[PDB]
Formats: structure tokens, sequence, C-alpha cells
């Protein structure tokens, strides 16, 4: 029993993290094989803000430039390239600590595990969702950029995030591991910020379930409503559209609790017209929706 924020164990990331220096900047990588990743704009400088060409700051690096280390070992840099918007530093070492890994681009809505890093060495790690808004609300400091988001599948490393900024109202956007950002964000300097967001229909629905599974059943009640209702509702609370995928992926979750996907519906409708009424489920006193389907199953068989 119970449930909680439950990040994916980290030695198999921590033992990829490293170091890298370009000029007065120091931010983290990712030592897969024999290329380090981390984001292009360490090599940015302060006046290089406003419209950086990073083709032609790249163009004036050369490999000396980018100090490596790993803990207490230097490696060695002997190409750079760029790719979108990180840059691919390949060292003359392969990462001996290498797991199985993916590069995969997540939709919003799902979860991944982050591991926060400041000068290549692992600090914490915690559960994050995609928003909608393709912003992640983290926890970041200055230094972080680089540490990256994954998920484990058996034994290997989905990686699925990287750092890369933090937004006016303290929320993150960053890349896959393709350097192609989450969002329409940019790494320069401007104005942007994050849209407006939405929440997550179908996790809150998971975590109703987890609820259930976890003994709190206050909000159940004997009705059902049609998608087509539940959905009228739902724009009107600006929570996203549940669609019959959806339902379907939540099936599993229907048959161990017994309650059907639009009985749950139903019950979602009554606490968002009425509230929680001082009550409280799984320890919140608000619908919690970055806990994917996935997620519950994980936790509460
Ligand atoms: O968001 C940033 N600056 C505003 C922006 C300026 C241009 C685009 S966003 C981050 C903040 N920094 C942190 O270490 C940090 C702090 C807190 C939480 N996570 C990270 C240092 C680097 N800095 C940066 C610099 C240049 C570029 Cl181009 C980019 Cl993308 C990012």
């Amino acid at each position: 029993s119970g449930f909680r924020k439950m990040a994916f164990p980290s030695g198999k990331v921590e033992g990829c993290m490293v170091q890298v220096t370009c000029g007065t900047t120091t931010l983290n990588g990712l030592w897969l094989d024999d290329v380090v990743y981390c984001p292009r704009h360490v090599i940015c400088t302060s006046e290089d803000m406003l419209n950086p060409n990073y083709e032609d700051l790249l163009i004036r690096k050369s490999n000396h430039n980018f100090l490596v280390q790993a803990g207490n070992v230097q490696l060695r840099v002997i190409g750079h390239s760029m790719q979108n918007c990180v840059l691919k530093l390949k060292v003359d070492t392969a990462n001996p600590k290498t797991p199985k890994y993916k590069f995969v681009r997540i939709q919003p809505g799902q979860t991944f595990s982050v591991l926060a890093c400041y000068n290549g060495s692992p600090s914490g790690v915690y559960q994050c969702a995609m928003r909608p808004n393709f912003t992640i609300k983290g926890s970041f400091l200055n230094g972080s950029c680089g540490s990256v988001g994954f998920n484990i599948d058996y034994d290997c490393v989905s990686f699925c995030y990287m750092h890369h900024m933090e937004l006016p109202t303290g929320v993150h956007a960053g890349t896959d591991l393709e350097g192609n950002f989450y969002g329409p964000f940019v790494d320069r300097q401007t104005a942007q910020a994050a849209g407006t967001d939405t929440t997550i229909t179908v996790n809150v629905l998971a975590w109703l379930y987890a609820a259930v599974i976890n003994g709190d059943r206050w909000f159940l009640n004997r009705f059902t409503t049609t998608l087509n209702d539940f959905n009228l509702v739902a724009m009107k609370y600006n929570y996203e559209p549940l669609t019959q995928d959806h339902v379907d992926i939540l099936g599993p979750l229907s048959a161990q609790t017994g309650i059907a996907v639009l009985d749950m519906c139903a019950s979602l409708k009554e606490l968002l017209q009425n509230g929680m009424n001082g009550r409280t489920i799984l320890g919140s006193a608000l619908l919690e929706d970055e806990f994917t389907p996935f997620d519950v199953v994980r936790q509460c068989s």
C-alpha cells in the first residue's frame, strides 16, 4: 500500500554524468560510449545572447577549448559537432559504465525521472511530467543545465530530456537528446514565456484509481456519464479532452477495481463542480495529474 512520487533508481545514469567547461561556463554532460552530449549554449558568452549564430560560435572553437571531466579523470576531446541545440563532443575513451540506452522523445502528459546534477555530480532525483504546454515543473538551480530526464525499461535507459533553461515563471524547458526543444522555446534571449497550460485528464483518472486501490473511496458514486457529457465539463475546467484511447488505456485499472472508466468520470465531474469539501485523496487536497496509468500500475500492482 501507499502511493508516492516515485522515481527510477538513478545509478545507471549517475555513471554517465560528467562536467563540461567552455570558457567561464561550466555545466553537465552525458557521457555515453565515446560521446559527451551537452547543451550548445555552453559556447555562448554574455555578449552573444541577443542573436547568437551558433554555427559561427562553434566554427571558432577547437577541441582543446572544451574541458571534460569524469570525476577526477579528464577526458580528451577529439572532435566536436552540433546536433540541433546540443553539442556532441567526441572523446578518446568510451564510458565503461555506459548502460543499454535509447534516445526517445516523450509526449505531453508522460512522466520521467530527473537526475539533477551540478558540476557533473548528481545531487538528487525526482519525478516530473511533461506539461501540455511543453514545460516541466522541475527543481533546478544555477549550474544544472545538462541534467537529464529518463525512464528505465528492464535494463535499458530511455533518455527523454536534457535541461536547458528556466522560464520567467520558474518552470523549465529543454530538449530531447537529439537536441530538439520541447515546445516553442529557443536558446537565445527573448521574452519567451510558458503558454497557457491544461490539466492532464487521463492522469487524474489514473490517480483516482490509485486512490481506490489504496482505500480512498469517498468520491465514488453510483452514476455514470457519457464521454461527450464528460468532455463538456472537462473543457469548462481547463482539462484536456478524454479520448476512447484513454478509456482503453485505463482498462486494466478499471478491471482491477471493478469501476468502469465512465463511472470514474462521473466522480471526477462531481469533484470539479463541488470540490472536496475538506477531504483529501491520497494525501492531497487537489486533483493530481502527474501520474500516468503506467505509473499507477507500476506502484499499485
Ligand atoms: O534559463 C537560463 N537563462 C535564461 C535564458 C537566456 C537565453 C535563453 S533562456 C539559464 C539559467 N542558468 C542555469 O544554470 C539555471 C538556473 C535555474 C534553473 N535551471 C538552470 C544558466 C544558463 N542559462 C541560459 C543561458 C543561455 C541560454 Cl541560450 C540558455 Cl537556453 C540558458
